[PDB]
DNA sequence: TGACATGCCCAGGCATGTCT
DNA sequence: TGACATGCCCAGGCATGTCT
């Protein structure tokens, strides 16, 4: 069992907060994002994009991270991992085969171990937006279904986004809930509608 | 790919028919037998009875050989294994982690894998009945369900027991189609009724 | 998991069966035997009187053993053993306290841990009837409820009770289901009301 | 027999209580406090969630203290152990196999015989909320049910959660009774309604 | 001896990747 | 995109040592 890494939402003296893409209809959409729930729906190894919004401009040197770690109080102290299935298959290159999640496109990402609590993350550099752009788009994978056995096995994970500079200092954090599932759009709608009838 | 061995009925000079025991009713029984599909419905690592009959004594040095085959004519030629999961976990001592088959109760046990073509069987001395009794049973045992993700995938297998004189002549040959299934109660009472109304 | 030693019954040429005594109708009388069942309802550590019975006298140098074994074929093939709680309480001097049988009441038992399979046997000397009896009785006692969890854990056991000559031919056997429990009486009234109504 | 550690509560100068969790409704919910009764319902080997709520920060070096004594007066005196059962079984590293209590998810954990008494105890680091939280949460783990024979054999026990300085200064003591069983549902349901209909 | 105890058994139906 | 798949969740009620 390993301590758990805060999901407290810190959204700081930069103002950071996370964006999402609009995506279509289909009972099959790549990855959909629903507000009222703040998760995101999407499918094994597809992009899912998410963006930073800031403020105010981050030092020289800042650092996003991401981590996932089980929602329930149950699994909280469980490490997130792929299954053995998919990690005895897709490696890009630098994502070593446990990690659940990857960046795509970034020449400068890390993957990281933690030595004291073995949990996994992915570190890319914070860039600015280019002029006249709102935010910046980092593109992530998951490479493993919230149901794979061996993995997640149907627990419901957070996503935990920190900024952080240079230094290791928390600028900011937030976090969503995901589903990875071979339907996004039909799950995102039961989810709401079981939100709306018997939350 | 590797090479199909024969599942061709092959009773033989000393009659070797199989037999299976009755069982209970439950939606979640153990081990339950179709005569009509000529299919065992079983639970995961759970005793699954196989009785051998025989007309005739077969020769000192007899041996039992039993190895899964997929049925379906476009997965004939994949070796059927255990998935990577239930391979990563519950070693008996004897039995390769990779083995589907094991059988239990039975200190000559020897577990092969095929030089050629790579393909999985456990083999026990054959015994003939004590006295009065009319088979000897077996007592195997599935170490992954139908569904595993990355082992059987729902592919359907069958089981080929087979009769080897000590020099491995081919004295007899049965097969029985296997699920092995969270709910092998409910599951033999699905097929049947689909065999009924739309075989 | 371990070879199954046979429970067929084997009265043989010497005709041995086994005899039983009445006992009253107490809830929780401490001993009382079932003929519609073969099975025997006792309370923990209390004496289970069994009767040996031959038509023809054995041999000197015959032996009496008894062993228990999983009923169910699920279970046949794990040895039954005391639970740890009551292995880690109440011995006689003689009677390993992983042993679930004892014999009370002779000097020259014998209790044995097979080298291949790791079952547990009680044995003593055959002793003929005295003058004018028909029977030899011998006390057993069951030191665990088939209730106890790490132990039978609500597993139904047979006693298979063998006589053995010096040599170690099986003369006969004949065996018993056993229920040890706090309520005998209780428990054979139900037992034997659910063959009726629902057998 | 052993001195037994006080129960009173002592919120002390820096405003020490517990908090607890809601959760569901379910028959089988792994853990549900019942604040009538001051009493936990879990299940075996599941997390407890147990929040620390301070009014004043207590000084460097204060730790948390759990262990577990029986409520009842004739048992108070006696230790309270893990079962043997459970014993011989599951260790996460850290935990001798004879404690009760668990704590998952700390790199600071301290399981303790104590060399008077003999009682368990688990002590982690206490550790401040984050920034804007209002107090700190311990998971602990009971690795026995309430009913285990050999263990609790269903006595009822509290968990006494001590604030300490590193000095050993008592700051603050609360304490919940516990019942670890199949069914905490089902079973803060039944109480509760005892208690309304016949305490 | 009656009846409470409490972990487990059991059937109904949700789950969710995949077939069509 | 509709609907089958199939391991799992869940509540009702049996279990069985013990309390009275
Ligand atoms: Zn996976
Ligand atoms: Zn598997
Ligand atoms: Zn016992
Ligand atoms: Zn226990």
């Amino acid at each position: 069992s390993s301590s758990v890494p805060s999901q407290k939402t810190y959204q700081g003296s930069y103002g950071f907060r996370l964006g999402f893409l609009h995506s279509g209809t289909a009972k099959s959409v790549t990855c959909t994002y629903s507000p009222a729930l703040n998760k995101m729906f999407c499918q094994l190894a597809k992009t899912c994009p998410v963006q930073l919004w800031v403020d105010s401009t981050p030092p020289p040197g800042t650092r996003v991270r991401a981590m996932a770690i089980y929602k329930q109080s149950q699994h909280m102290t469980e490490v997130v991992r792929r299954c053995p299935h998919h990690e005895r298959c897709d490696s890009d290159g630098l994502a070593p085969p446990q990690h659940l999640i990857r960046v795509e496109g970034n020449l400068r990402v890390e993957y990281l171990d933690d030595r004291n609590t073995f949990r996994h993350s992915v570190v890319v550099p914070y860039e600015p937006p280019e002029v006249g752009s709102d935010c910046t788009t980092i593109h992530y994978n998951y490479m493993c279904n919230s149901s794979c056995m061996g993995g997640m096995n149907r627990r419901p994970i957070l996503t935990i986004i920190t900024l952080e500079d240079s230094s290791g200092n928390l600028l900011g954090r937030n976090s969503f809930e995901v589903r990875v599932c071979a339907c996004p759009g039909r799950d995102r709608r039961t989810e709401e509608e079981n939100l709306r009838k018997k939350g």
